[PDB]
DNA sequence: GGTCAGAAAATCGGTTGTGGTCAGCTGCTGCCACCGGTTAACCTCCAATTCTGCTGCCAGCCT
C-alpha cells in the first residue's frame, strides 16, 4: 500500500526523539512531504502526547514549541 | 582585551501534597433460597431370514 510513502517510519525510529535541537530538525522538516499530516497532528494534539515529532512539529508535554530551546544560557 | 563569579536553560530525579479514587472488606441487615418435619373418618397385590451353537427331552439297548 502506501506504507513505504509514508516518511513516519521510513529509517530509524530512534531519530525523532533525539534530545538535540538540531538532530530532530530534518526528522521534523521530512513530514512536510507526509500524506496524513492533518490526521496526526489533530490526534497527537487531542490526546496530548508528551515528547518528540508529531504531524511535522515538535511537542512539549501539552503542547507545541516552535524550536526547543538548547542546553546552555540563551541569547540575550 | 582575556579570566572568573552569577544567571539562565533543560534534565534526571526526589519530595510532596493533597485530591480524589477505587476497592477491600466489614458489618449488617434484611431477605430469600433451601432443607427438614408434619397432616389421625375411611379405601391393603402391576402396563424377517439365515446360520450356529446349546440345552432339554424321550425312546431304547445294556447292565
Ligand atoms: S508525525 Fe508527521 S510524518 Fe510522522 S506519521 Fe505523523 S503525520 Fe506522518
Amino acid at each position: 500500500q502506501r506504507l513505504p510513502v509514508l516518511p513516519c517510519h521510513v529509517g530509524d525510529p530512534d531519530l525523532w526523539f533525539a534530545d538535540t535541537p538540531a538532530g530532530l530538525e530534518v526528522a521534523k522538516t521530512l513530514c512536510v512531504s507526509c500524506p496524513i499530516r492533518r490526521q496526526c497532528l489533530a490526534a497527537a494534539l487531542q490526546r496530548a502526547e508528551p515528547w518528540g515529532v508529531w504531524g511535522g512539529e515538535i511537542f512539549d508535554q501539552g503542547s507545541i514549541v516552535s524550536h526547543k530551546r538548547p542546553r546552555g544560557r540563551p541569547r540575550k
